[PDB]
């Protein structure tokens, strides 16, 4: 029996409880785990996003209905991300200003997958019209309904819960931790040690066999998940695991963030995250129930925690004297290998990018699953170690790419700051993307319908940044195919049908304006 027979966590929050609880249902009762974590001084709640897939993916394998958790953690609605002044000059402003052509700086990047026509994507078709003048409409409001529905502040489901579009969430990212770790002591048999770390005991070859605590007690185990954040206490110092940084791609490298009182009732609630553009970096606005958090990233290189924090308390008129802000400094990029022998780091302690489009909770999620899956024996196969690692560095790298393209091809040049991020290199694998994009072709085209896409982790995991998604963001920006694809001009009858389907979509948009709740009733609903 070379069997793993127990599972030490190092720290708490999402990372360590997430992974707690989601190996403690993979291991069905098989294999001891223990999480040992810091006690802290509970930090104010400065909002955290997600994706789709979270319930299905996460919470529907553990068996927590989506309602039970949600009512918990104060948890509000996302039906995107939305994109304000990455075109335009200037200060920040929670207000859009305008372009040259007239059009608000605003756009946005929904969920869902799109419809297409003779196995041509809606977006395409949408691009043919743009590019000859025959349409003024904007792709995010071409091509999803949900735009329409964000723009008057509905709800993503009814009142009775009928489901209108695709969603994911807001919530308190301490609260989630809360609410998990609660789990998985009670229904899960997971022991919690509230301690500090102080040595990493290791064998011959450089394997963990222990963490002592600062109490003295000795954890032994046999894997080691390395949930220790930035500091990487096992993989990064223990194990002497490189991490690369990659700041020669993205150049945010720290964040002021606080949680803001909202009037609810007077204002509504915005079902999407806003990515406020600043003179150094960009803001985000995640509505809660109650308050929205917000947080300015920013890159120090650029600008002074005072400047930072000045300038953000200023969007949002607060007194810097009189508001309490948790300031963050971070590691962007990711180690060399996110499992070296028999320490699995997940989290921060992994990788991180800014929360640009979403990536922290996803991250965790991806890691976990894969660890799952490739969950070792004592032998810790080569083989199997190498390919979790694969799927790390390909996760990760791809999300970075993307992230780096918002600031590539962002028009901006009117700060230090803009200026510099057109002096980055883009890495070859984005370069190839924008070539495809550039002539007309779709980029990661989707094979599958949406139950498929959000139904089976692994579909989403192997197309992740989709078509539509690359639409909305080289689109959203300003940069355009260099023409149509050149198919279309040989399909007067694919033209025809796709025609059809943008009315399709200013109906649906149309008349689920008219009869959904508003996001705000949604949640008095919700949280009654
Ligand atoms: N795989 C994600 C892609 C996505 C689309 N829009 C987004 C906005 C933010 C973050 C991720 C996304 C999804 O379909 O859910
Ligand atoms: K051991």
């Amino acid at each position: 029996d070379n069997r793993i027979k127990t599972v030490v966590i190092l720290g708490g929050g999402t990372a360590g409880w997430m992974t707690a609880a989601y190996l403690g249902k993979a291991l069905q009762n098989t294999v001891k785990i223990v999480v040992l974590e810091a006690p802290t001084i509970p930090r104010i709640g400065v909002g955290e996003a997600t994706v789709p897939n979270l319930q299905r993916a996460f919470f529907d394998y553990l068996g927590i209905p989506e309602e039970e958790w949600m009512r918990e953690c104060n948890a509000s609605y996302k039906m995107a991300v939305k994109f304000i002044n990455w075109r335009t000059p200037g200060e920040g402003s929670p207000d859009p200003r305008t372009l040259d052509d007239g059009h608000t700086d605003t756009f946005h990047h929904p969920f869902g997958l799109l419809p297409s026509a003779d196995q041509i994507p809606l977006s395409h078709y949408w691009a043919a019209k743009r590019l000859q003048g025959e349409t003024d409409e904007n792709f995010d409001e071409a091509c999803f309904a949900d735009t329409a529905i964000m723009n008057a502040k509905k709800a993503p489901r009814f009142l009775d819960m009928r489901r209108a579009t695709n969603y994911a969430w807001h919530f308190d990212a301490s609260k989630v931790a809360a609410f998990l770790r609660n789990f998985a002591v009670t229904k899960q048999a997971v022991e919690h040690v509230e301690d500090e770390m102080t040595e990493v005991l290791t064998d011959e070859r450089g394997f963990i066999t222990a963490l002592r605590t600062k109490s003295g007690r000795i954890l032994q185990g046999d894997l080691f998940v390395d949930c220790s954040g930035f500091r990487g206490l096992l993989i990064n110092k223990a194990m002497e695991e490189p991490f690369i940084d990659m700041s020669d791609h993205l150049l945010c490298n720290s964040a002021v963030a606080t949680a803001v009182p909202h009037d609810d009732e007077k204002n509504g609630v915005e079902p999407y995250t806003s990515s406020i553009a600043m003179e150094a970096g960009w803001t985000w606005k995640i509505p809660m129930l109650g308050r929205f958090g917000s947080g300015h990233v920013y890159s120090d290189h650029f600008a002074t925690q005072d400047e930072a924090t000045l300038a953000f308390s200023k969007l949002w008129g607060l007194d810097p004297d009189n508001t309490e802000f948790n300031h963050v400094r971070f590691r962007v990029g990711r180690n060399r290998r996110a499992w070296v022998r028999n320490c699995v780091s997940v989290g921060l302690a992994s990788c991180f990018v800014e929360p640009l489009e979403s990536s922290g909770i996803y991250f965790i999620y991806a890691a976990i699953h894969m660890l799952a899956k490739h969950f070792p024996d004592k032998t810790f196969d080569k083989v199997l170690v190498d390919r979790f690692n694969r799927e790390i560095e390909e996760m990760f790298d791809d999300t970075r790419d993307f992230l780096q393209a918002h600031y590539y091809f962002s028009p901006r040049v009117d700060t230090p700051f803009w200026r510099a991020n057109k002096e980055l290199k883009l890495a070859d694998s984005i370069k190839d993307k924008v070539e495809t994009y550039r002539a007309g072709l779709p980029v990661n085209l989707p094979v599958t319908d949406e139950g498929t896409y959000y139904g089976n982790f692994e579909a989403e995991f192997r197309n992740f940044w989709t078509n539509g998604s690359y639409y909305c963001i080289f689109a959203g920006l300003g940069l355009m195919p260099r023409n149509p694809l050149p198919a279309l001009a040989y399909k007067p009858q694919s033209i025809a049908e796709a025609e059809l389907l943008f009315a399709d979509v200013k109906r649906k948009g149309d008349t689920l304006v008219e009869s959904l709740p508003s996001t705000y009733d949604l949640l008095r609903q919700l949280h009654g």
